[PDB]
């Protein structure tokens, strides 16, 4: 188009139509129970979301189509966040394969490390940039995607709700992220009793409790406002932790 | 009451109502996952489907409001019908723990093994006596409660839907039974690719191919009629297939 701009970000992702269509139909494909989908309808309401509409005024609205087809029922009280560290999360939830992430949610398995925009008034993706969500704008169709799925995916948890926490970084809980505004502010008091934080050791830091660290003391002050109690875990070995999950006998 | 009649079935189960609400209590206290539920409306709904009713009349839409407050979503493709043998079929969830018989859902739950019945005009429940399918009449509180309840259960079935048949009876697919006459009716064939039998052998069985039987024969004829597949295996063992589930590491 000649009126399109040019943005700081990455453009959409080589052959993302390609790429989502072949990743829903492997996605039904491994779990029998989602087989009801169509996935060309899921594919034409994810592009209806952002296609011809300018990258910089998407709204949750505009993925509400694509919200109800990928509408998935994953057991509440078997939902784990992560901040940081989703290498682990995915790790673990391949293992203990009754916990669920985001990403092994349907809509979120599509999504997965992905990044898309279209043009106001054309029906072109935009190969060659993307809105950053500083430079740019936030609203743009990649964060309002998950902002939107995230919130949503919180909202549906209950009883104990897990979160893996980086424990390597300066700020172990991280006000600037989609947990740490996000998700923590959309579980639901009336159904969640407890937010259990795990706290993965790593980087080149000697063995000390990280629980007493002041970005968790901020965690458990933002969580018990909400009237949800908060439990924290240190993760020392996170190679013998999986070794466990997968063998406890 | 002076209008009550007698029926040719027991009565009530004694404490239903204390029953019902301990067991709901009990489930959701189990089950998480379901602890939205208020178990005062729940019994209070189960009540009024039969109260005050004449329990020769009872109806689908009488159930309808416990219907919609015990709504569970069980894995679709994870759920056990069974014919006969429900103790097996239950020992078998309770090691096998991510596949469901129609008992572990909270509704097959508070009604498992129990009877009850009201009288028309009347808040009593009878203890005294109830009708019996068969000498008075089909349309009784109980089996309205489970043709109804069977039947969404299997209509939320997909993909492959496994039934345990008891092998040691003459008859070991009935059409008589809630199975044969509501369950296989009831699977949709856009969401069920296959009815797998397990046919479970009793007291020295000779390794007879039990999947040869007549009656098994008529369940294959009765489901590819429903355009949807049968596949069959003898379980020879029973106590043997059960600790090869609890320890598969052999
Ligand atoms: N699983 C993901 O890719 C994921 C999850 C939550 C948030 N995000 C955001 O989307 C961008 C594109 O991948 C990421 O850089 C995050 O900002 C991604
Ligand atoms: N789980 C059960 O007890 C069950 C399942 C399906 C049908 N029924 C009928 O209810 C009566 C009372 O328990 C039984 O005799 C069956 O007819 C019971
Ligand atoms: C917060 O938790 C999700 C994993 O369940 C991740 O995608 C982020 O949105
Ligand atoms: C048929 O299957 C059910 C077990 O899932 C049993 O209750 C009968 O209705």
């Amino acid at each position: 188009s000649r009126w399109r701009q040019q943005w700081s970000g990455p453009g959409t992702t080589k052959r993302f139509p390609e790429t989502v269509l072949a990743r829903c139909v492997k996605y039904t494909e491994i779990h029998p129970e989602m087989r009801h989908v169509d996935c060309q309808s899921v594919w034409d309401a994810f592009k209806g979301a952002f296609i011809s509409k300018h990258p910089c005024d998407i709204t949750e609205e505009d993925y509400q189509p694509l919200m109800k087809l990928g509408t998935q029922t994953v057991p509440c009280n078997k939902i784990l966040l992560w901040s940081r560290i989703k290498d682990l999360a995915h790790q673990f939830t391949q293992v203990q394969r009754d916990m669920f992430t985001l990403e092994d949610t349907l809509l979120g398995y599509l999504a997965d490390d992905l990044t898309w925009c279209g043009e106001f008034a054309t029906s072109k993706i935009n190969y060659q940039s993307c809105p950053d969500w500083r430079k740019d704008c936030s609203n743009n169709p990649v964060s309002v995607f998950w902002k939107t799925v995230s919130r949503r995916f919180a909202e549906a948890a209950c009883d104990v709700v897990h979160v893996m926490l980086d424990g390597s970084r300066s700020k172990i809980f991280d006000k600037d992220s989609t947990f740490g505004s996000v998700e923590v502010h959309n579980l639901q008091p009336e159904k969640v009793q407890t937010l259990e934080a795990w706290v993965i050791h790593g980087g080149r830091e000697d063995s000390r409790d990280l629980c007493q660290d002041p970005t968790i003391k901020e965690l458990e002050s933002i969580i018990s406002k909400r009237n949800i109690q908060f439990s924290c875990k240190n993760i020392y070995r996170p190679d013998k932790f999986l070794q466990c999950v997968k063998n406890p006998e």
